[PDB]
């Protein structure tokens, strides 16, 4: 009886210590994810930083949105094609159209 | 006694399997929060790639805002706002603007 | 023979034991992290949801960047900083210079 006692309790260790080195691998396996995870979202906090201080946003005390950008308050934008030149245009006009303007009126003088 | 010891280690043995079946949910159910952080990140990956392609944006070749988009180095903004025409405004101007000073120039020629 | 076999038992037992333990705390370890990175990730999803919001952004149908914002399909852009004025330049011109361009004409008249 007691051999056989003996014999059921070291059946129940192995098992046991199987399941152990199981769950050894599944806290290593789920430990690498998350150490991902982390580096992950550190690379993406400095991508959405970037992105608040570089994207044209809208400034809700000025009901605008404003070319102010970090330490400096007004700033150009550039790369802006010409606009319609039209009584319901909305688009933005660039430097090349006023030159054109200015030169209508110099002429006109 | 020895029948004591046995029915001590027994009783300790069970105890451990006990551990163990809750140690195996804990590690089920964190599983599943890492899955859900996960595909969590790679939605956030998707929606900062799509900002930064279509915020308009700082330039730190320009030192400005740029406008530049796709295949198209400059781009139109539209539907801006009618900006103040005044001596110290900062406020963009827009093509019906444009327009209308266009057309005093005209009238006069 | 039997009280030793029981001694090495009990020890095998004290190591499993030490490894319950050790695994607990790799559990809670973990779990401190991924708590840690959810919120992250809550905070990620604010910060994309307000740059999505507030961006002077792309828009398709369009072709351009729009200042359309919120329930208002057209706004101001301001805190522009004077344009190049001249044949090639795609800088924004803001309410100042049109202003300029606007006395010229009232002073021509």
């Amino acid at each position: 009886q007691i051999e056989d006692k003996i014999e059921e309790i070291l059946s129940k260790i192995y098992h046991i210590e199987n399941e152990i080195a199981r769950i050894k691998k599944l806290i290593y396996e789920t430990n690498q994810k998350v150490d991902q995870n982390t580096s992950a979202i550190a690379d993406i906090n400095t991508s959405i930083t970037n992105l608040g201080t570089d994207a044209l946003s809208w400034d809700d005390e000025e009901g605008a949105f404003s070319a102010s950008h970090g330490t400096s308050g007004t700033n150009k934008i550039t790369n802006v094609a010409a606009g319609e030149i039209a009584s319901d245009s909305t688009d933005a006009v660039n430097g090349s159209q006023l030159y054109e303007t200015n030169m209508l009126i110099s002429q006109y003088n």
